[PDB]
């Protein structure tokens, strides 16, 4: 992800509602989340942790 896109969304991972300073990806829906929270989130819920919009 980029610093401009992260700041455009509080650069905070919703999944755990913490913070994202480095080590995360960006979804095609405009929602960045921890690279660990995602792979683990989709493993149970195939929907964005915010927009729950099919991505996989
Ligand atoms: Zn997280
Ligand atoms: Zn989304």
């Amino acid at each position: 992800a980029t610093p401009e896109e992260l700041q455009a969304m509080d650069n905070v991972c919703i999944i755990c509602r913490e913070e994202m300073v480095t080590g995360a990806k960006r979804l095609p829906c405009n929602h960045i989340f921890h690279t660990s929270c995602l792979r683990s989130w989709f493993q149970r819920q195939q929907t964005c942790p915010t927009c729950r919009m099919d991505v996989l």
